[PDB]
C-alpha cells in the first residue's frame, strides 16, 4: 500500500491539556468515583494504520483500552468508563468523527490535527470538552 491521509494521526501522543472534561463526563453519565479517577489520568494515545484498519490505543493509570475499526463500519466498543456502545467512525474533511450510541444516548468525539497537536473534542448535548495531545 501507499500513504493515506489518515497517516497524519499515526504515532504516539501524550495528553498535555484538558478543559471541561469533568462536565463532559457528567453529561455522559459517568459516576462520581470513576469521574474523579478518570479525570486525573494523563493518557498516552497510540494510533496506527494497517491497510483499511485503524487502531487507537489509550494507555493510562486509569485504564488501557483499544479500538480497531474500518471507516464507516459500525463496531462494538467498551469505553474506559465501562459503557457498552455502538460506534461508527468516519473521516470528514481530515477530521475523524466518532459517534457512540448507547441507552438511547449519543456522544461525538472528533479527533483532528492542529499544528503539531492532536486535538480531541468530546461533545454531549451542548457540553464540549477539549483534550490536547502532543507527540510523545
Ligand atoms: O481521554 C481522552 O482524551 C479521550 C479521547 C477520545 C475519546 C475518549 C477519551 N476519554 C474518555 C472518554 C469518556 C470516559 C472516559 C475517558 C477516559 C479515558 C482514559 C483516561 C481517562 C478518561
Amino acid at each position: 500500500r501507499g500513504s493515506h491521509m489518515c497517516d497524519a494521526f499515526v504515532g504516539t501522543w501524550k495528553l498535555v491539556s484538558s478543559e471541561n472534561f469533568d462536565d463532559y463526563m457528567k453529561e455522559v453519565g459517568v459516576g462520581f468515583a470513576t469521574r474523579k479517577v478518570a479525570g486525573m489520568a494523563k493518557p498516552n494515545m497510540i494510533i496506527s494504520v494497517n491497510g483499511d484498519v485503524i487502531t487507537i490505543k489509550s494507555e493510562s493509570t486509569f485504564k488501557n483500552t483499544e479500538i480497531s475499526f474500518i471507516l464507516g463500519q459500525e463496531f462494538d466498543e467498551v469505553t474506559a468508563d465501562d459503557r457498552k456502545v455502538k460506534s461508527t467512525i468516519t473521516l470528514d474533511g481530515g477530521v475523524l468523527v466518532h459517534v457512540q450510541k448507547w441507552d438511547g444516548k449519543s456522544t461525538t468525539i472528533k479527533r483532528k490535527r492542529e499544528d503539531d497537536k492532536l486535538v480531541v473534542e468530546c461533545v454531549m448535548k451542548g457540553v464540549t470538552s477539549t483534550r490536547v495531545y502532543e507527540r510523545a
